């Protein structure tokens, strides 16, 4: 059976998906999706703010029943936990000067300087896929020095999370003469081909319920109405 109340963990440091406003309220597209699915599942849901690194451990330990926290459905994570069907994509993407001919291909990136943030999944992807095939991958301690170096012409491009870059540089005046270079970069091992509700593998009833509610809110147009509040592109991907 489903619990009387489903506890959902989320890392509230990631607008526009999950954050806390000035009154401490949970806000974001994750919160909207979670709340809408819980409504259709007719279960009470309680949001629980958690450190990012504590989400999966808390889930495994049954401190929470679900994770909705832009949790990429990576191959590695699927060794340990289950996921709902995809909620939206969390792929990465190149940013470069507006009009740049750069593409996320080996042929285009050969001999180019591509900035990535130290310790990021973007760094991992670029080091494992591009650095070893003739791309000059430069790792940064500070995200903002990446952007500054891009604007200064010390980088050809920067590999960033797509929505984070969209909301955090491209929408700022500083990013006005910059744009995505090519399409999003997709990889099941690094970016997950989607985010999903993170769930314990044995909780099949809970996953089925989330999956059912999600297809229904997508099919009757609720998904797009909710997404339009935050995004002017196809955030779902796919």
């Amino acid at each position: 059976a489903l619990p009387q109340t489903v506890r959902i963990g989320t890392d509230t440091t990631y607008a526009p998906f999950s954050s806390k406003d000035a009154k401490g309220e949970f806000i974001g597209f994750d919160i909207d999706l979670g709340n809408e699915m819980c409504k259709r599942m007719q279960v009470k849901c309680t949001w629980v703010a958690s450190d990012a690194d504590a989400l999966i451990p808390s889930l495994k330990a049954k401190k929470i029943d679900a994770i909705i926290s832009s949790l990429s459905i990576t191959d590695k994570r699927q060794q340990e936990i289950a996921f709902s069907d995809k909620l939206y994509a969390a792929d990465s993407r190149l940013i470069a000067a507006k009009g740049s001919p750069i593409q996320p291909t080996l042929e285009s990136l050969k001999g180019k300087h591509v900035g990535v943030l130290q310790g990021s999944t973007q760094e991992a992807y670029a080091n494992d896929n591009w650095r070893t095939k003739g791309v000059d991958v430069v790792a940064y301690a500070n995200q903002d020095l990446i952007y500054s170096d891009l604007t200064a012409g010390r980088l050809d491009a920067a590999l960033q999370d797509e929505v984070a870059a969209s909301e955090g540089f491209l929408k700022q005046p500083a990013g006005k003469e910059y744009a995505f270079a090519g399409p999003s970069v997709k990889d099941k091992k690094y970016f997950g081909d989607g985010t999903g509700v993170g769930l314990r593998k044995d909780d099949t009833e809970l996953k089925a319920a989330f999956d059912k509610a999600l297809t229904e809110l997508r099919q009757d147009g609720t998904y797009d109405k909710m997404a339009k509040k935050y995004f002017d592109f196809n955030v779902y991907g796919d």
